[PDB]
RNA sequence: GAAGACUGGAGUGCAGAAGAGGAGAGUGGAAUUCCACGUGUAGCGGUGAAAUGCGUAGAUAUGUGGAGGAACACCAGUGGCG
């Protein structure tokens, strides 16, 4: 029940999700700006991410772990706010990874807005 | 108009070069979607704000595997070819 683990962060233009999992992708705890009581446009603010990271971090310590590897996805603004909340909860960030899925000119995207 | 002559036009020969020029056959890797199975809990998604929609019949997230189709990240350049 006590081990190491890795954290997945998905920061987009609407919401942020922090997923805390084992080395081989087995879920331990998660939280999101929606689950902290935010409803609409305020889901995406950096403050909402800072609470979301802390709530998952505290529930992570209950199982007991210290070292983390952080993977980052999405273009959201909560990348910086979320990671430093993990450190301020008493854990160590070993590495930072960017896993935004760039395609090699694959499927075409939805049309532009106001067209 | 007719009979001859020439090589600065035009074309052939000889030695090199570059190119996303065209048609046919086969193959590759990212990524999206769907399907099956682990972990897991209450939201996800979306907007100027919202709502319709999806989710406790267990979603979003995450790890593994399978199927299929379309376009070819960097190179890439008032660069190239017709
Ligand atoms: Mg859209
Ligand atoms: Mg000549
Ligand atoms: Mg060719
Ligand atoms: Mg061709
Ligand atoms: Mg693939
Ligand atoms: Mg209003
Ligand atoms: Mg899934
Ligand atoms: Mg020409």
């Amino acid at each position: 029940n006590i081990e190491s683990g890795i954290a997945h962060i998905r920061s987009t233009f609407n919401n942020t999700i922090v997923m805390i999992t084992d080395t081989h992708g087995n879920a331990l705890a998660w939280s999101s700006a929606g689950s902290l009581g935010f409803k609409g446009s305020r889901k995406s603010t950096p403050f909402a991410a800072q609470m979301a990271a802390e709530s998952a971090a505290k529930s992570a310590q209950e199982h007991g772990l210290k070292t983390l590897e952080v993977t980052v996805k999405g273009p959201g603004s909560g990348r910086e706010a979320a990671i430093r909340a993990l450190q301020a909860a008493g854990l160590e960030v070993t590495a930072i990874k960017d896993v935004t899925p760039v395609p090699h000119n694959g499927c075409r995207p939805p049309k532009r807005r106001r067209v």
